[PDB]
């Protein structure tokens, strides 16, 4: 079946104040004022569920939904049970409270889907189902979402779950994923966003590198956890692209494919030098456009 | 009609000996060494023909089709009866000689598709075909074209037109184009490459990225060359380009690219210039800036 990517789990804190340097390294700051600290856009994050109500979050979220046998399943309760889920959804979108945590995209709602049970397994219809389900959401306002989000790996290449990859790639639904540590689909889909990982240092098939050692987020319990691993590169990205449609969209006066957003993603990311197999684009430099904006030799 | 996306003739030459500046201002040559100067990639023109025995092209050049009524139309007859195609032509490939003109992929090899008359003219129905020829022909060795270069216009929105776009894309071919100066379809579909100009002073007179389109010399009818300026002569360059990006991009990544991400693996190779983005799109064509902007992180 299909699990969550394994990672260490290197610290759980009560209270903490601060910009996750994950958030900051990527440059997420720069890039604020500019994309409405991603105000608009939907995050919909397909993990664990989530804390609603952890005081970072709750303000961040507008619904969601439990493809999981968990619980019932109850379709309308979506609480996590991991802490996952929640750390995921903290790192894209944690709320500026002056308190806690905040993320990438503080201001980009997220809509929760749990596929994953608190073990951290699923099955694939949950998951494909979870995908399908983020593309056909529409709010009150028929509002909808562009990004999507996993950190989890199956083995089982089927072709439901590319069906579904396809169907969401096919309508701007943008697709971000972990890239595995076996733990191969839906990240080996090549049209899927498929993030992995380097440590603050910039040290260690994917499109892009983020953040993975040593970051804090949201955990169970309002509480609070730092988590080591490949997993937790992607949500940085996810984040990431909600400010980049906001800031794009803007700037060319113009809805964008997402074969155009994927461009403008890879476009923020700046080489390490370690050659492209292994770091993709690059490390997520979210600023890099204004930095080089000016720029040529004579 | 569709037609030619009008412009100026400048000069006649006779005789030329210089790698253009378009060609180096775009930084094809720091970056041929990695990409082989396009080798083993072949760019489709669909424009007027060429002149398959010009000494620059002749080499570069491995098959091509008319599908126009010129000459009969003897479908095996895709000789140039304006000059213009020659011209492209002659900026994505011509040859390294040692003299006349070389282009931006120097070992790309050109498979040549009139689908235009002498007048630069050609109709709906030509194009649209031009678009499936290109994305179906296989070669001797089924050998393919991951690239297709027009820089004409038409005022029609047909559904035949679109749906070529839309297969050549879906089947890992970049529809390049040069974006309008009535010449708004194909460069109006989303899924095309639309190609503005700017000058050798990256000034300027729905975009993706610009090149240089001022007074641009390449090869043209009789063994001659020629310079041209209009919106036109920028695409040859992008064209060309995505030879050498397929290239180094996909030896750099250990894997086949798709064109979605060889559209990207193009943006990220723009330097915007201080326009507005729907002056220049994403910017101008420096093909070198990843390697420039590998290192540097900030602090
Ligand atoms: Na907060």
């Amino acid at each position: 079946k299909f699990r969550l990517i394994p990672y260490k789990q290197v610290d759980k804190v009560s209270a903490l104040s601060e910009v996750p340097m994950g958030v900051e390294i990527v440059e997420a700051p720069a890039v604020w004022r500019a994309s409405a600290k991603g105000a608009g856009q939907i995050i919909g994050v397909i993990d664990t569920g989530c804390q609603v109500d952890h005081p970072d979050l709750a303000e961040r979220i507008i619904g969601g939904v439990n493809l999981t046998t968990d619980y019932g399943g109850d379709e309308t309760n979506f609480s996590d049970n991991n802490g996952h889920g929640t750390h995921v959804a903290g790192t894209v979108a944690a709320a500026e409270t002056g308190s806690g945590v905040v993320g990438v995209a503080p201001k980009a709602d997220l809509f929760i889907i749990k596929a994953l049970s608190g073990d951290g397994s699923g099955e694939m219809g949950w998951i494909a189902k979870a995908i399908r389900y983020a593309v056909d959401w529409r709010g009150p306002k028929g509002e909808q979402m562009r990004i999507i989000t996993m950190s989890l790996g199956g083995p089982t290449d089927s072709e439901e779950l590319h069906d579904a990859v396809k169907y969401a790639v096919s309508n701007n639904v943008s697709v971000v994923c972990a890239a595995g540590n076996e733990f191969a689909y839906p990240a080996a889909y090549n049209e899927v966003i498929a993030v992995g990982a380097v440590d603050f240092d910039l040290r260690l098939e994917i499109d892009i590198v983020a953040p993975g050692v040593g970051i804090k987020s949201t955990y169970l319990d309002s509480g609070y956890a730092e988590l080591s691993g490949t997993a937790m590169a992607a949500p940085h990205v996810a984040g990431a692209l909600a400010l980049i449609i906001n800031l794009a969209e803007d700037a060319f006066k113009r809805s964008l494919s997402e074969t155009e957003i994927y461009a403008q993603l890879v476009r923020r990311a700046t080489p390490i030098g370690f050659t492209a197999q292994a770091e993709g684009n690059g490390f997520l430099t979210l600023d890099l456009v204004e930095r080089i904006t000016g720029q040529f030799t004579e």
